[PDB]
């Protein structure tokens, strides 16, 4: 997250860190959202590589013991069947991870609530992106979980020629694009939390930014629209 602020450690208890085994250690690669005690929602592109993955819930500082972490292996990966890794712009950038164990819930570990199917945010709706991704274009990962305020940019605007044009689909949410605040590499797969009727819900799964940089004016961060995938999510969980 470029232009973020440190999150309070109990603000976003559905945020997870998806990590891969790297020699004798583990490295953060992506975010995700805990949606059942044994299921995480992330981006498909995060699990394209043939790596050994684990999920960390209750994480705050990737570089220090927080006293709240639970570590759990990924047992099964179910990518959306229409995902195509060389065409992120087509959409379908979503995957579900079944965890090897069910995590224990507490003030640091909670299920993300999802929007009702079909819900579309009005332009300029208030949202936060969260993650441990790069803090500058071509920078380094955050240590502590970051948040940035990214209001939505509706389809009519986002798909206009000075924004994303044809690359943005109605199955995506755009947010930000002010040139200061954005998602960045390492935030992929994590949540966009939007405040609706008094309650934050996870409306987005972070999918892509501009090849020209993270915080680029009129290139809002693009997220998979969770509300387009409610039936898919329910169908996967019920058949696994
Ligand atoms: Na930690």
């Amino acid at each position: 997250v470029v232009g973020g602020t440190e999150a309070q450690r109990n603000s976003w208890p559905s945020q997870i860190s998806l990590q891969y085994r790297s020699g004798s250690s583990w490295a953060h690669t992506c975010g995700g959202t805990l949606i059942r005690q044994n299921w995480v929602m992330t981006a498909a592109h995060c699990v394209d590589r043939e790596l050994t993955f684990r999920v960390v819930v209750g994480e705050h500082n990737l570089n220090q013991n927080n006293g709240t972490e639970q570590y759990v292996g990924v047992q099964k990966i179910v990518v959306h069947p229409y995902w195509n890794t060389d065409d992120v712009a087509a959409g379908y950038d979503i995957a579900l991870l079944r965890l090897a164990q069910s995590v224990t819930l507490n003030s640091y570990v909670q299920l993300g609530v999802l929007p009702r199917a079909g819900t579309i945010l009005a332009n300029n709706s208030p949202c936060y992106i969260t993650g441990w991704g790069l803090t500058r274009t071509n920078g380094q990962l955050a240590q502590t979980l970051q948040q940035a305020y990214l209001p939505t940019v509706d389809y009519a605007i986002c798909s206009s020629s000075s924004y994303w044009g044809s690359t943005v689909k109605n199955s995506m949410v755009c947010a930000g694009g002010d040139g200061v605040r954005s998602g960045c590499q390492g935030d992929s797969g994590g949540p966009l939390h939007c405040l609706v009727n008094g309650q934050y819900a996870v409306h987005g799964v972070t999918s892509f930014v501009s090849r020209l940089g993270c915080n680029v004016t009129r290139k809002p961060t693009v997220f998979t629209r969770v509300s387009a995938y409610i039936s898919w999510i329910n169908n996967v969980i019920a058949s696994n």
